[PDB]
């Protein structure tokens, strides 16, 4: 009977949907904003009081809410992470109208991705992942914000920027990694290569950090010739989005733009308790994009195809509000 | 710790990993000789690299273990996904069978919370039982999941009632007729009738025939919202009323009260809603929220049961008991109802 309870709990689809539904309704923020009754809570969220209580009941049973006084539910320690100002952003990561939780519906067709090795995102939303964001500015922004989370300081501190002149952050996102280098290395100029939409939140984030004279942004496709050369080329959580043959192409473009003596830095999670979140990231890449997490041995193959060699891998990098450690692989020409 | 706990709780990928393993019959294929991923992928027609990434999550959640290098075997928990296991959890997690198919309705849980209305129809085009009425594979699958393959999970509610003075039993919505069978084996003088829908009446007929009981239990096709096909002294409603919103349950109960013989009783076999700080609350809200998104139904408290009965001109005499069943993680009760 212990085994039965364990399997039912593990296989249950209603619990993560309860968490996600609570996040989308901003339930915890409404509690913290003074909604002390279910009546108040249903009004602020425009839901049915009878139905909202049945959701609160599961939220209590899984330890996200507690009933303090009768009919008064407040967040627990774990439940407070759904507050919108919490620096782990777990509410937005669970908001069904934001990009990742909406992407997560691709897991409902996991059998197909396991049969074919292809992502299931397109069969649900009409377009592959990044094409879908390209037509949905709310999701583009939303995804950009999730990706962005001060938090990339560990990778930057794991590399000596003494002899680095120009840094190119390929698929750099909102430019936080580039910013973390500029703060660390006062002599480097940096450039972010990013897609439409993103380049403007990158430009605004870089401006508001006071660094728009240290880091420019260029709109482009990193499968095409890169806009310029550099001594350090940054691929922070990019290649895991791509099958082997597309990652080779990206790496090849980086190699063609690498200055003499330069290095390509890959900031990712090497495939090896932590296994729970490793496999969650890895299967996400399967069903969203057709990508994957890769072992060190697999990394040697990809670099070899690109005419590169894995020079070194700098050990586990810990970050705030992040349950998975990171690595920095340094690549050189073959 | 807090961050890791919320992510585990909120993750969609773990239950879909379990459901994918059950749908591929992964555990059965290991149990049947597939010792390598290669042989596993071929038996399931899956990609070896992709099947391994799924296996890796099944190990992380403790459903498989790496015995020898590259050889994965089920754990004691993982063995519950074997097809002959009497709790039938593989079928319950099979995406092509009725309930795991219906669970997709949870992806629209907000709508159900906003409106109090089930979301099954918006995904599949038809209300739950109308969808089964067009899908013989699903109708059959659902009827087998309610039945359990165990002849004796109905014994506790059946042993909680004295069938001494009972002449005819009407099992309204009695599914495959196991509850009716459990009475006839405890009560040799009793005759029973199962009222069920098209398709199900035939699996109840063949189940009762193979139990040797077709001359003690008959089966009638019908709509329990219409006048019932005959009168009776015990009218059984086992796990039916939770499928229906209040107004429909009152209509069902009213039809039951109209068919009740003098001195007879309507028996309700369900889970009585009760506040709890216990581990069983997880499975209580699972059943209750399934009823919301599948059907618009609900689990009900005793207080709520009192109100339903009075609308139907009935009164709850006694609630007979949190009868605990062997190897079932949810408590059932038997409410005894008589006319007001
Ligand atoms: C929850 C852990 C992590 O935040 C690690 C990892 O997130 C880490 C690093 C990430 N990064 C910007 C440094 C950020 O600091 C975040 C708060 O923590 C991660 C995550 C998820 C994604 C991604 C992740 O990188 C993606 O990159 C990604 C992508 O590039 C394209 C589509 C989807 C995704 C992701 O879903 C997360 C993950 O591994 O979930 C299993
Ligand atoms: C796992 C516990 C239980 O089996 C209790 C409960 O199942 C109990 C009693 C049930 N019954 C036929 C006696 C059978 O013995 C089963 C193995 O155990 C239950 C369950 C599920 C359903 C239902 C359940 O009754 C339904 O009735 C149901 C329905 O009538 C129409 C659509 C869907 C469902 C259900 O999904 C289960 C439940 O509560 O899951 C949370
Ligand atoms: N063809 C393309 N050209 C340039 N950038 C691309 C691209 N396809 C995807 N990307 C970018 O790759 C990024 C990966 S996710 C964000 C990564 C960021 N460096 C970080 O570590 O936080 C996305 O921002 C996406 O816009
Ligand atoms: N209008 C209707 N008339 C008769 N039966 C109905 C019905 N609508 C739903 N049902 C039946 O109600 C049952 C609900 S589940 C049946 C549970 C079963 N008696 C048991 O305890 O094991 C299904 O078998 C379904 O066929």
């Amino acid at each position: 009977i212990d085994a039965l309870r364990t399997l039912i709990r593990l296989g249950s689809l209603h619990t993560p949907m309860v968490v996600r539904t609570a996040a989308t309704l901003r339930l915890v923020d409404h509690i913290l904003a003074g909604a002390r009754t279910v009546k108040a809570l249903a009004a602020r969220t425009d839901t049915r009081p009878e139905a909202l209580l049945r959701l609160i009941r599961h939220l209590v049973a899984i330890g996200l809410l507690e009933e303090d006084a009768p009919g008064e539910f407040v967040p627990t320690e774990v439940g407070e992470l759904l507050a919108d100002d919490h620096p782990a952003a777990q509410r937005a990561w669970h908001d069904l109208t934001q990009a990742v939780a909406r992407a997560d519906i691709s897991f409902t067709r996991l059998p197909d991705a396991i049969r074919t090795g292809r992502p299931t995102y397109e069969s649900i939303y009409g377009k592959p992942f990044y094409e879908d964001l390209a037509g949905r500015p709310d999701l583009r922004a939303s995804f950009d914000s999730l990706m962005a989370t001060a938090v990339d300081e560990a990778p930057a501190a794991a590399y000596d920027w003494t002899n680095v002149r120009h840094v190119l952050d390929v698929g750099g996102g909102n430019g936080g990694f580039a910013a973390a280098i500029a703060r660390r290395a006062p002599h480097v100029s940096a450039t972010v290569l990013e897609m439409a939409g993103t380049v403007d939140t990158a430009r605004s984030y870089l401006k508001d950090e006071g660094l728009s004279d240290r880091v420019d942004v260029v709109e482009g496709d990193f499968f095409e010739p890169l806009p310029r050369k550099a001594d350090a080329i940054i691929l922070s959580f990019v290649l895991l989005n791509w099958p082997d043959h597309d990652a080779v192409r990206i790496l090849t473009r980086c190699a063609e733009a690498l200055e003499p003596g330069g290095r390509i830095l890959i900031h990712e999670r090497a495939d090896v308790a932590d296994r729970f979140f490793s496999t969650l990231l890895d299967l996400r890449m399967l069903v969203f994009l057709g990508g994957a997490l890769r072992t060190r041995e697999k990394w040697d193959g990809l670099a070899a195809s690109a005419g590169l060699v894995v020079e070194e891998v700098r050990g586990p990098l810990v970050s705030p509000n992040v349950p998975l450690d990171s690595s920095l692989l340094v690549l050189a020409p073959a």
